[PDB]
């Protein structure tokens, strides 16, 4: 990456030749390691146009494995641009640029022609969305009557996407694929300042209600087919929704309840752990908007601690409690104030809320069964002793 910020032409010359070579061969070849360099090279808006234009010309003549390879890499290159240059992504909606829209639209049709079977469709849907977003006007036209061919192809794309997301279609593959695709659309929306308030925001609201019913449904958890539930997918969904409408979060409570599975409790404690440590854009909501929930989190740290020491003295179920506990301790190490708010204060017959938590951490230091938690619980107690965090123990009377 660092070797491509300046000498972009040097790196880009290796890829361009490879595509030409793969065009000549009449037999599909499985050597595409050179194509997959796009995942890493630094990219900019102007440079990103260069990758789209060149790929458009040659995508019609490549082979099956090459065609798939260019798609995935070209899909990941987009997020390197948005992550590193958020500003340029915003301007794309304040001031229209007809050059970017044309490049995205042309590549859209070629990809659509490639996909004809259900299995192929599941592979390309996550990319096309990223392209339809780049040409804002085509989205608006779909709302009204549809041109014969300019936008008829794109309009059919959405209706197929929503139908599969709800689950009416009899195809598990597409249902899972639509979940992956629509979570990327929500993620990208956050960068748009929404002062434009383009149809993007109105488009997200249409699916957000249908996405959560599919993911945060305790009765029928969403499993790809191998794992009990794809946790990493749910973290992205919950972290992105919070940033859109922080205060009106009715699905924070679903995870925060005690009756919910133990997998949801895992998603909620790592979603909070990204808001704390990964927040570049300023106008996003911050961790302060969650301090009203400190009471529930302390209780969740109570039972989990109780059921982890007790278990060590089902096998799989007990193993879960050790992962949830390890993550909660890492949370205190990042923002202690999230758990030392709304103190209970010392009671005539009951101990305070700060001591109850402080003692819990100590009883993990001398453990030998859990050598990795005992290492983390030491760091947490060493961060609560800093002069900054000592006022929070009891602001009424700290020294005593």
């Amino acid at each position: 990456f660092s070797l491509s910020c300046n000498n972009f032409n040097a790196v880009f010359s290796r890829i361009s030749t490879r595509l030409q070579e793969l065009t000549v061969c009449s037999e599909d070849n499985v050597d595409v390691h050179d194509i997959e360099l796009l995942q890493y090279i630094n990219v900019d808006c102007a440079k990103l146009k260069r990758l789209l234009k060149e790929t458009a010309f040659k995508f019609k003549a490549l082979k099956k494995v090459a065609q798939l390879a260019v798609i995935n890499s070209l899909e990941k290159a987009f997020w390197n641009w948005v992550e590193n240059y958020p500003d340029e992504f915003t301007k794309l909606y304040q001031i229209p640029q007809t050059d970017m829209a044309e490049c995205a639209e042309k590549l859209f049709d070629l990809v659509d022609g490639f996909a004809e079977s259900t299995k192929r469709k599941a592979a390309v849907w996550p990319l096309q969305i990223i392209l339809l977003i780049l040409c804002p006007e085509i989205i608006q036209d779909i709302s009204k009557d549809v041109v014969d061919e300019n936008n008829m192809n794109k309009k059919l794309f959405l209706d197929s996407l929503r139908k599969a997301l709800a689950g009416h279609g009899g195809s598990r593959q597409l249902t899972e694929s639509a979940a992956i695709a629509c979570v990327k659309l929500c993620k990208a929306s956050t960068y748009i300042n929404w002062e434009d308030n383009s149809v993007i925001f109105l488009l997200v609201q249409s699916m957000v209600v249908d996405l959560k019913n599919l993911l945060f449904n305790p009765s029928k958890p969403f499993s790809r087919g191998s794992q009990p539930a794809d946790v990493d997918l749910m973290i992205d969904c919950l972290v992105s929704c919070f940033r859109i409408s922080p205060h009106n979060n009715q699905h924070f409570k679903i995870c925060l309840a005690q009756n919910s599975p133990s997998t949801f409790h895992y998603v909620l404690v790592n979603s909070l752990h990204r808001i704390i440590t990964n927040s570049a854009l300023d106008w996003w909501p911050k961790i302060d908007a969650v301090y009203c929930h400190s009471v529930e989190l302390r209780n969740m740290f109570g039972e989990t601690l109780h059921k982890a020491v007790q278990g060590c003295g089902t096998d799989l179920e007990t193993r879960s409690y050790k992962y949830l506990l390890l993550s909660m301790v890492k949370l205190i190490h990042a923002d202690p104030k999230l758990l030392l708010c709304n103190p209970r204060k010392q009671g005539p017959e009951t101990q305070g809320s700060t001591a109850e938590l402080i003692t819990g951490l100590v009883q993990l230091v001398p453990q030998s069964h859990m050598p990795e938690i005992a290492q983390e619980a030491m760091e947490a107690l060493l961060v609560l002793h800093q002069l900054d965090s000592i006022d929070l123990w009891n602001p009424d009377a700290p020294v005593e």
